[PDB]
């Protein structure tokens, strides 16, 4: 904090710099952020219904952002940047800060723009929700959408119930006459009961799976499948 | 530490800095990507070649070569700065960065490892050719098995049907390579086999279909995934 000021001015010139001589070039870009953000270890405190004390960016200065947008320049993307240095969590300037880029030409900056801002969001998923102490909120819905069978069965048990999930990897298995397939369904059935909660019921069929493979001599054959069977059965 | 404008500093201003970036916090992409832009961007134009495509550029000591595939099974935070050290002082020897993200992922930094592949990856969307380049002795920049790092039958007659059934063939090879599980490796046979044949080599196919139903049948793969084994007897008879 005392001599990390300087840490985070030095990046930030080692970037400015980075991007004078390259704008196109987004690896200048990618080192602001990292000046910006990594001193940032937990989110801000929010009170009343997820309220930061945070004083968002003044209405009108991001009046301006919107308004020169449908013909902009080099000049324009800079003050925007610069913006986003001072509020660290407006995060509706990333999103413009990319359209100006991609107008510019500049588009893989503006992806790795994208990838920075999911990089942080992918750190302290609590973000995604909060508000500016003027109650408009961190992220935008307009700037939230901006960013086999292993993976569907396992898909319907995080969105509907897992009644569903089931009932998902029912109807599949009445479609599957190869023993291969459907002993990978009951396979299925092992690992989307233990990611909901369930490790002794899940156990007894790591069981009869690594037991059954091994029996079926995959230990000859596809001895991934059994060798990670195995540890999980214990 | 300041930081200059005359070239020359400005690269051992971007390395000065990446050190630190990683040193730090050695999980973090970004300070690997700065070494990256470092070393890369002074590059505006792929070297001289001409001896199909022989550059005077001398490939990585070979005894260093070995050590480095050598201790990967003791992956430490020693190696991995050695490994670094070296795709720094050697621009080009593109094989250092793939081990390089073998051993972060070993060392579980998974995002480090990610980004070591895309910064490479671009480098090359930039200068092509570094591709099809080669060193002093004949050793290429960027090996298949490197590139790789960068759904069989489906693609091997693709590349039988674009370049020929040499090339076919060639890409097999790789592939086998590093297929361990003796199901896949059984698999590239199989294809191998519907290769020949879709050539006209019936014959040597049917010697090869046949050589699999019976290895098949050996296995039991009737009492499990018996379509395999079905096609395999309409096909060798």
């Amino acid at each position: 904090s005392s001599n990390d000021r300087a840490w985070r001015q030095t990046q930030l010139k080692v970037a400015e710099l980075l991007i004078e001589r390259q704008p196109e070039v987004a690896v200048g870009y990618r080192l602001r952020r990292h000046a910006v953000w990594a001193g940032i270890t937990a989110v801000p405190m929010s009170g009343a219904g997820n309220k930061t004390p945070l004083a968002p960016m003044s209405a009108d200065m991001v009046d301006e952002y919107r308004a020169a947008m449908n013909a902009p320049d080099q000049g324009l993307w800079q003050r925007i940047e610069q913006s986003l240095t001072l509020a660290p969590y407006w995060f509706e300037g990333h999103r413009l800060s990319a359209e100006v880029a991609e107008k510019l030409g500049f588009g893989a900056v503006a992806q790795a723009i994208a990838e920075e801002l999911g990089t942080f969001l992918q750190r302290l998923p609590a973000l995604r929700e909060l508000a500016f102490s003027d109650g408009s909120p961190f992220l935008s819905p307009e700037c939230s959408r901006w960013l086999g069978l292993a993976e569907e069965v396992a898909q319907r048990h995080g969105e509907q119930g897992i009644a569903a999930a089931l009932a998902l990897l029912d109807e599949r298995i009445a479609q599957l006459k190869e023993p291969r397939d459907r002993f990978h369904a009951l396979l299925v059935q092992a690992e989307l009961l233990a990611q909901e909660g369930m490790e002794a019921l899940a156990r007894q069929h790591y069981q009869h799976l690594w037991q059954e493979a091994s029996r079926l001599g995959l230990s000859h054959w596809e001895p991934g499948l059994v060798n990670r069977l195995e540890s999980l059965a214990a």
